[PDB]
């Protein structure tokens, strides 16, 4: 199809009550699900990215990284918290012990899959705005996709960082919309 929805890291550990929670991250889940449903009705490709970490990943504290253990392979924390269609494409990133990857494009087949399905425009939602959502949106832009940001279906960790990221994304070519 011509458009794709990309749902960034809507996982248990990034929601309130998780190991690396996004403040009020759960409040965007209804709208995120609503966009999925909407895009799914329009026959659009649905993509869901997930951190899929091995134990002792380089980003973890135990190897001196900034984050506590989170979103480990085959654990409750890595579970999706959104309702995805059967035909959703799942993208797992940062699966190797030393492979770092904020963007859903980093070390994945995301670009080739997108072009192989004839996608021309991508819509980004998810968490966190100033981290993986921005990185993924910026990488989508790199690869020549028309990129949109779903304003009411993204959430970040600190407002000022959030605002910063949204501004930066807009100045670079990323369209911010809602519907």
């Amino acid at each position: 199809p011509e458009e794709a929805l990309i749902v960034v890291d809507m996982q248990r550990d990034f929601m309130p009550g998780g190991a690396l929670p996004v403040p009020e991250g759960d409040k965007i889940i209804p709208k995120v699900n609503e966009y999925i449903r909407k895009f799914k009705e329009k026959g659009a490709l649905i993509v869901a990215t997930r951190d899929w970490h091995p134990e002792n990943h380089i980003s973890f504290r135990e190897r001196g990284g900034p984050w506590p253990r989170h979103c480990v392979q085959n654990t409750p924390g890595a579970e999706f918290v959104v309702d995805l269609p059967e035909d959703a494409v799942i993208i797992s990133k940062a699966t190797e012990p030393d492979k770092e990857a904020y963007s859903g494009f980093e070390g994945t087949d995301l670009a080739k899959i997108l072009r192989g399905n004839g996608v021309k425009r991508v819509y980004i939602c998810g968490v966190a705005t100033e981290y993986c959502v921005r990185a993924t949106a910026l990488d989508a832009l790199k690869h020549g996709f028309e990129v949109y940001l779903l304003r009411d279906a993204v959430k970040g960790i600190k407002p000022e960082d959030e605002e910063r990221a949204l501004e930066e994304m807009k100045s670079r070519g990323i369209k911010i919309v809602q519907f």
